[PDB]
């Protein structure tokens, strides 16, 4: 629905449920990233050097917390305004990803890990409409971040 108010409402409620247990869901998210692309471990300071994904690391928690909140806020923004607006936070973001060695081809990795995270968080409440809602917000945000990366470089 390239975000109907009911699509927006679902992203908000699944985000709230996400954010109710940051320790568990952010740990789950990084397991899912490494299962999809084990080589991505090396990109994160808080991981590189560990055996298993840490369970009580505040840097891991703060980073995965920010990533999910920005997709959520992009979903509201698309629904309200019809676009994802660039800003200071997203151009700064463009600059940190270039520094960290994040490339365009990494985006599908974090997309699949997010969809799989959200499916586990909501359990039986999962729907095709929820999945298509997170998908659209992620893709539209990703477009705008990829631009800034292009531009940061
Ligand atoms: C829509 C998708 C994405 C969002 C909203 C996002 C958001 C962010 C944010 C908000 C930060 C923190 C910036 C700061 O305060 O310095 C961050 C850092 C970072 N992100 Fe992204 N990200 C996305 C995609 C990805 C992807 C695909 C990767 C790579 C697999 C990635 C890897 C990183 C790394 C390595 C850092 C630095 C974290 C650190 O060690 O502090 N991100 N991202």
């Amino acid at each position: 629905g390239a975000l109907t108010e009911s699509q927006a409402a679902l992203v908000k409620s699944s985000w709230e449920e996400f954010n109710a247990n940051i320790p568990k869901h952010t740990h789950r998210f990084f397991i899912l990233v490494l299962e999809i692309a084990p080589a991505a471990k090396d990109l994160f300071s808080f991981l590189k050097g560990t055996s298993e994904v840490p369970q009580n690391n505040p840097e891991l928690q703060a980073h995965a917390g920010k990533v999910f909140k920005l997709v959520y806020e992009a979903a509201i923004q698309l629904e309200v305004t019809g676009v994802v607006v660039t800003d200071a936070t997203l151009k700064n973001l463009g600059s940190v990803h270039v520094s960290k060695g994040v490339a365009d081809a990494h985006f599908p990795v974090v997309k699949e890990a997010i969809l799989k995270t959200i499916k586990e968080v909501v359990g039986a409440k999962w729907s095709e409409e929820l999945n298509s809602a997170w998908t659209i917000a992620y893709d539209e945000l990703a477009i705008v971040i990829k631009k800034e990366m292009d531009d940061a470089a």
